[PDB]
């Protein structure tokens, strides 16, 4: 929330634009926020709140909040401790942390921090390097493979093109790409016992097919407005997708979650959990690990506050809330 | 209307922000106004207006307007005569005045002013102190218990947190809290012969349950945008709630009523009456009792004008008006 | 269109505000324009336009345009020739001119100009003075009684109250008021052979009743936003009212007509004709009779242009156009 | 996109306004853009993209993109090489180029450039000169007659009227007009073996009739907001028209296409192809033939990018995408 100011001041111009930007005219980046702001929660009153809990069970493990840190590449771009600082704060907060394929610190090191790390996979031209990366994540103790499926190639980032931005010095520590298809998903699924989570699903029939394909979860997401410019916001497809999946997998959403109230809105629309991306990096650029820890602490307080004000003692009760679309 | 200027000039910055503010991003505070502005009345023409009357019967008593003063805590924050000045003006205007649990003058004193005072109850951790407070109100001649049900705890007021605002010197004159549940409502109901009015109802099924619970009224209200940020405006739920209650209790609404035309809109959507909060305090900060009296006089004129222009000789006719949603 | 600039420069501040203003917050004044701007016409192509005609038959007489000059009181406030200049220009343009009850020149004089004048009636406390005024209009050769039915009393004009505006010196030349009801309408109807036109109808059932009452026409109108603040715009009720009346009377609309395209939109929504008010007075304040004549000439050109671009050789074809609501 | 800056700087004021302007208040010019911005694409994931192709077959010929250059008159107003520079760049890009009746270079010369030129016909008062112009186009090797049907006469361009704009020196090189009707369309159809394409269709029943009339295509178009001011945008009618035509002719759309994402949106709504008008002239005014070539190259890249991000290996797959309307 606040922190974006501090992030801009301390970060170089091309780095902040890299983090904040979307593709094309940034129509989908802005729409993620406008879609959330149109959602109003209908709160329930007078229910027992003696033991409000924000915990959820997801992928076999208890999480402190219906929330995980979204995969964001090259976190040493924002702070010298990079991914290690975020993973430690996430571990301490009881929240899953998603290790990126393009992390600026190796996945084995991030995983050693503990917590329950997830691993985000970009498909490589080699089915063999891809499946080896999946094996590395699983050997390292990762709890889920978050297969990103909305990047056959990178969308056109006009901020980066204008800046002529390039990665200085930070490296892709996991390395000494190709478009993913449904065959690639089956290959991952056959190669791991970990739940496979498809990130970047927006069509109802792709959500149905993801369940048919054996996915343990999906992330309803337009990649923070960074891929197809003009792609519908995930929050706009979330309710339809939740109904179509009918409990067959976990349904996460991301894009523009900026408060505990937004988490409540996402769960009232039926999400299992949210991912949060840019705000975590603002906290990381502002004050390192302690900055992320404070963000997560504040988010946990706002989620708990919003849930109780809505009459929800549990996240499951929050998913049963009704909503109304407004202006 | 006008008066907000004068209130800001004469009040300290932290006091005005305390009065004007909402929770979080103030999404629900703003939505109360935007929702009302979208409502258009379809007026009726050529009806007898020989004896237009703005009076209503509510909770056994005649009121001059379909309107009461909303509970607003610590009114000595705005003027040295505090609650006593507002209660006198309300009495003289023929309008109910809602005494707050957190009044800066004792409820017995406010009630002595006369009129027909209502008493707003916040549940205390002791069922016994709560029911004693209800008994005090009833012994004092209060006509209704307005049980506030949307504050299990206070919402996060970011204006106050930024200001580091705190109550100076003004005190809670009724004292020498806990979340309310449906059991608390039953306890109040069993302990009083006065009508019990649940303030802060937004879900249709909570309105139905309130009637089943024996409530004599409800106030459809998001607490002026001060509790759940992102809670639907009451005006957006009013019509559905009125249909579901089917005359089983009085249905009041508050939030953003700023004119006689707004009162007409609320009654055309089916409200029995409105509450008005911040405008009454603007009048109180601007010119004390005489300022409130002028506000109520002007409001009575605007309500009467709006009703006649819409072809309504009575508030009941105003409730039968149709509306259209616009931009 | 343009002319409003010239009108403001030459007119006193309180006179321009008197002409431009609406009641209350001017919500309905602004909504008249926003409602029209949301309407999009679906044009037809490739039809014979060899003899495009903007003429209509209304109340037994041919008019050059589907348009009449709206009743606007005290036209000498805007130009020394006042109503006489407007009536002459309307006559020369082939357009009906509505003489006001509060005209600053007597109705017999305005009628002597020729053309086909209509007479707008405000009901007076005396049924006898009212019916005498109707007789004067009919003896004078007026073609229709435009009974204004949305002014039981004047709405609250906040511009005038702020200005402390008052009529200087201009007088009500017809004189040497009370609320109208359906009985008053019957009294007028029984007293005249002229068509009676009810101005200020917004509810579908008042339109039906107007036909049952023997009205020859209605004007769907919120009085240019000058009466009930928050009254629906006429253009928003026009289509429903046209369907309910099912050809039983002429249905005019006014409020915010500012171009030939707006006339086309009104006729595509089903109007028989429009009234135009403030623009005619801008032309009158800017350049007297010649200014009004130019306005009407330009309007006739824009109507003809818009009709041909939409594929309509006649106003009847324009009424059969479809529309789509937009943003 | 960018280029509009460069075009304004290098072009005279009255020439740029001539190119950019619309009729009346420019309501339909702006609505073309607002309508497109409201459309969101629902992308598909994980499909084979090994051979993404932006090619389409239209009017018997393969085109590199689902796109043609829109007819824009008097292109020497923007650059000394005028139409010849645009036609060469279109030929080199594999895109059809529409020769205007009012071209500032003769149609035989433009056609000699090669490519696959289309010819836009304005009906002349002589059926014989009109059909001779059609014969000239067909003898010259044009592939389609684009019969413009939404100009019985020119709409009222207020920018041009204010500027007192007139064609200097540039001439209508095809010459040494009348309103078109359905009889004129039949006359063209009987006189040519080329597909006849009706440009300027907005009503569903005119689209049906165009197919019944033997048209090979239609362009759903409000003429870039330059004809009827208040005409619905083509993009708003496109989906209904596509369903009504049920494959009976090609359905193109134009108006406000400003990116590859906009092309994707148009094809997802069912268009066969788009026309692009003003952007091509911005490129022509900025850098002549090389400027147009770069525009078309960039557009081809953006279309290909948008299609792959949406999971579409072919334009036919893009037409099967779903959309959602937003804010
Ligand atoms: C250059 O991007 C790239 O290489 O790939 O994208 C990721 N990196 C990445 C980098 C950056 C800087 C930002 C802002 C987002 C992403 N994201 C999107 C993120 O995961 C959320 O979907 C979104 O941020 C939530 O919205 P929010 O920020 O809270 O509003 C990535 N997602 C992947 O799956 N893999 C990645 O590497
Ligand atoms: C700090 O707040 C607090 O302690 O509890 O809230 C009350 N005090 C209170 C204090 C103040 C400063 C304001 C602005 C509102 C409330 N309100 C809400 C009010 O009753 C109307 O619902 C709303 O104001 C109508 O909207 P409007 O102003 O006309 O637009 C309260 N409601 C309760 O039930 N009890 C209270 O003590
Ligand atoms: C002070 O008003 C008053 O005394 O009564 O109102 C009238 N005088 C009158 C005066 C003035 C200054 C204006 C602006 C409107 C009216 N109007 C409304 C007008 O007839 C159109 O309905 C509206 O103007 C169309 O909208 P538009 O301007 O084109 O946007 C009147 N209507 C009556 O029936 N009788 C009147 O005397
Ligand atoms: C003065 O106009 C005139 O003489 O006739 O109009 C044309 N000339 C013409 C000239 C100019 C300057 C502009 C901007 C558009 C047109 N257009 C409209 C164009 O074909 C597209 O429909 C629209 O431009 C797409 O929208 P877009 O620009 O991409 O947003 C023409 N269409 C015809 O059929 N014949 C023409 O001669």
């Amino acid at each position: 929330a606040d922190l974006e100011r501090a992030a801009r001041d301390v970060l170089p111009g091309e780095i902040f634009d890299f983090l904040a930007g979307g593709s094309g005219t940034e129509a989908s980046l802005v729409a993620n926020r406008t879609a959330l702001e149109r959602v109003f929660v209908i709160p329930r009153m007078l229910r027992d709140l003696t033991d409000v809990t924000t915990e959820i069970d997801i992928f076999g493990r208890r999480a402190a909040l219906p929330m995980a840190v979204a995969p964001v590449a090259y976190q040493r771009l924002f702070h010298p401790e990079g991914e290690l600082a975020v993973a430690r704060a996430a571990r301490d907060a009881g929240v899953p942390y998603t290790i990126c394929t393009l992390s600026s610190v190796s996945l084995e090191e991030i995983a050693a921090v503990g917590g329950r790390p997830w691993f985000q996979l970009f498909w490589l031209r080699d089915e063999k390097r891809s499946l080896d990366l999946v094996r590395r994540a699983e050997d390292a103790g990762c709890e889920a493979i978050v297969f990103t499926v909305d990047v056959p190639w990178m969308g056109r980032r006009l901020r980066d093109m204008r800046n002529g931005f390039a990665l200085p010095e930070v490296t892709a520590a996991n390395f000494d790409f190709a478009p993913a298809t449904w065959e690639s998903v089956e290959a991952v699924r056959a190669h791991t016992d970990l739940p496979v989570v498809l990130k970047g699903i927006l069509a109802v029939e792709d959500a149905r097919r993801a369940v048919d394909a054996g996915a343990g979860g999906i992330v309803v997401s337009n990649h923070g407005g960074r891929q197809l410019d003009g792609a519908v916001p995930g929050i706009e497809m979330l309710g339809e997708i939740v109904a179509a999946v009918s409990g067959g997998c976990e349904v996460l959403v991301d894009g523009g979650i900026r408060s505990g109230g937004d988490v409540l809105k996402a769960t009232a629309l039926g999400a299992s959990a949210v991912l949060v991306g840019r705000p975590v990096m603002w906290a990381l650029a502002a004050a390192g690990q302690d900055g992320v820890r404070q963000l997560l602490e504040l988010l946990a307080e706002e989620v708990r506050d919003a849930m109780g004000l809505a009459g929800c003692e549990s996240v499951g009760a929050a998913r049963r809330l009704n909503t109304k679309l407004g202006v």
